[PDB]
């Protein structure tokens, strides 16, 4: 629950973030070495808005029980008694994105649709915290092992007012705009349903097995193309003429058009992850 | 953006103070009775010390842009008076007595989530309330509250995270920390234990009968009124759990007040944790 910062012994790096990064640690009191592994993250030159919403990240996480979300193991007040680190398991098979390039020939589309479900039932409890993601990408799950799948960063999720469904981000985003919804990118609206628009990214992601050379990166700027607009404005028109991502190579049809419903243009009418899950578990049988 | 005397119709009294006052009125230029109404203040008999606080007044808010924190309007000039918005309902306090049959424990859960919001939202301003109440908490809407009386609101110097009130306030002991109540200092730590205290008033809905002051002074001989209390909180007593009250929000409570201000949740950490009930 408490974590003593002169045990942490600091192992490798992970990630580096803007404001922030995650250290790959060994929390090892009993100095033998059989300690376990465990993921820190904590905040470097940052301003009084990241301290305060890194803040908020740590009780969403607390707060958060289920087998598809990476677990919180506790906080550490850090050299001094004085700055801030949260600590969380650490799963060593690494990122989805990753692992399906690497063991990309072990993996046929029953496991693709097994890891599928697994993240729709780890967003479906996300739903019912009124909690948005706002950041649910390949590269951002985690692999428990060859057949679990966990949910990671919640660096940008946010929980939602108590009598409404959607909120308002006032500064625009910064992360990746080939995950985002139109009214994401038009208005910075986000919600559930924003998240399920991203959820037939992670779908598409998955069925071409995180391949670079059709990335949503990839296939959206061939899409956009260069001409001066900016490239966030120029997505959005490219989206509101019904443009989509192609169909993936080999991909079940049916996954396809499930995608195509996440991908909706109103909020409104994309499937609540409540009636994805179903759809995806009974898909083949 | 700037109002004129003239066309600022007196209707009725809204607060009185010691140097201070309140007052509704409709602003109607067109004079046909269809202007907007607006609480506007002003000062009376007051002394230089006063004014220029006022001033300091005028300007926080005026730059405070929050949902839950009543909206400057604008200024009426010889002698100044601040323009507000005028939320209809009344405080709190007075609401959650009137209506308490109608508002459910869920709504008192909202009312907290916005407190507390725009209490975040002084602290990323770097401003302390200094009378954070149900008596100075707005009804906009039954699903919508918001913070006023920027009176004795300070801002923090911008190299420190605590201030010190060397000529201490009149205003209500209960709802103080021990630090404010001992040595007058004062920090968005200190406006954290009122919250607390806020939670109680909520919670109770704001029953006369089981007020803190009430139940504070059920709590305690004769020595000075004030030195009893700090007394009494640096012996471990706090405010009970209130009936219409679920655990863990009491617990909310009891961390709000912890002794040291290091030790009780910023905001920004009790948000999500009154949101997530
Ligand atoms: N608990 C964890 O965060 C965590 C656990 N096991 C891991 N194994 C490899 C990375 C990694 C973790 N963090 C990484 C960090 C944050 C997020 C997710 C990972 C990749 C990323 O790019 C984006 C940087
Ligand atoms: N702009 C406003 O402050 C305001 C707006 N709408 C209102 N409707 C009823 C009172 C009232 C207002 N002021 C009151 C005044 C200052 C403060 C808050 C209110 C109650 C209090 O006791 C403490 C005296």
């Amino acid at each position: 629950t408490i974590f003593e910062e002169r045990h942490l012994k600091y192992i490798s790096q992970l990630g580096k973030g803007n404001f922030g990064s995650v250290e790959l640690c060994r929390y090892d009191p009993l100095g033998d070495n059989t300690g376990a592994l465990v993921a820190v993250k904590q905040l470097q030159h940052s301003g009084p808005d990241q301290q305060r919403d890194f803040q908020r990240e740590i009780q969403i996480l607390k707060a958060l029980h289920s087998d598809f979300i990476v677990k919180y193991r506790g906080v550490s007040y850090g050299p001094g008694r004085q700055s801030l680190r949260l600590v969380m398991e650490y799963l060593p098979s690494g990122c989805l994105r990753d692992f399906l390039q690497r063991h990309r020939a072990r993996l046929d589309a029953s496991r693709l649709l097994l890891y599928s479900s697994q993240i729709c039932k780890g967003m479906e409890y996300l739903g019912s915290r009124r909690c948005v993601h706002r950041d649910l990408a390949a590269r951002n799950i985690l692999v428990e092992s060859e057949a679990h799948v966990k949910i990671a960063d919640f660096g940008l999720a946010k929980l939602l007012p108590l009598d409404k469904d959607y909120y308002v981000v006032r500064e625009p985003g910064q992360s990746p705009i080939f995950w985002y919804a139109p009214e994401s990118l038009s208005d910075n609206i986000f919600s559930r349903q924003s998240d399920v628009w991203s959820f037939g990214v992670v779908l598409y992601e998955l069925f071409t097995y995180c391949d670079k050379s059709c990335s949503p990166s990839a296939e959206f700027l061939r899409m956009m193309g260069s001409e001066d607009v900016p490239a966030l404005s120029r997505l959005l028109e490219l989206l509101e003429e019904g443009q989509r991502l192609p169909a993936p190579p080999a991909c079940p049809a049916e996954v396809h058009e499930l995608m195509k419903l996440c991908w909706a243009p109103s909020p409104q009418d994309r499937p609540s992850f409540s009636a994805l899950g179903p759809q995806l578990d009974m898909l083949w049988s």
